[PDB]
């Protein structure tokens, strides 16, 4: 599913990401934009052999099981395919664990390089929230 910007903001807010670990909703919308272009089906294979899945590009080395990332973990206790659903519930629950892991949203390389230090409130402007 390719979300609209405000449609995703609304879904993230309902699932409790607005100010989760102190990160306002615009941070999460910006992250999704530059990770996946708001596409739940986005996948990308990494040089280490791991794959990033779904609207927040959650990685198979630590967070999900895809059966093809040797020596990896599954700390969200989910098949990586769950992160590609039109239903963002699994992606959100896993993202809450990731952002609590120690480095905050710096875990998302596109957030650190393209959202951090920018006017992230702009990503929720005009939305009915």
């Amino acid at each position: 599913k390719v979300f609209g910007r405000c449609e995703l903001a609304a879904a993230m807010k309902r699932h409790g990401l607005d100010n989760y670990r102190g990160y306002s909703l615009g941070n999460w919308v910006c992250a999704a934009k530059f990770e996946s272009n708001f596409n739940t089906q986005a996948t990308n294979r990494n040089t280490d052999g791991s794959t990033d899945y779904g609207i927040l590009q959650i990685n198979s080395r630590w967070w999900c099981n895809d059966g093809r990332t040797p020596g990896s973990r599954n700390l969200c206790n989910i098949p990586c395919s769950a992160l590609l659903s039109s239903d963002i519930t699994a992606s959100v629950n896993c993202a809450k664990k990731i952002v609590s892991d120690g480095n905050g949203m710096n875990a998302w390389v596109a957030w650190r390089n393209r959202c951090k230090g920018t006017d992230v409130q702009a990503w929720i402007r005009g939305c009915r929230l």
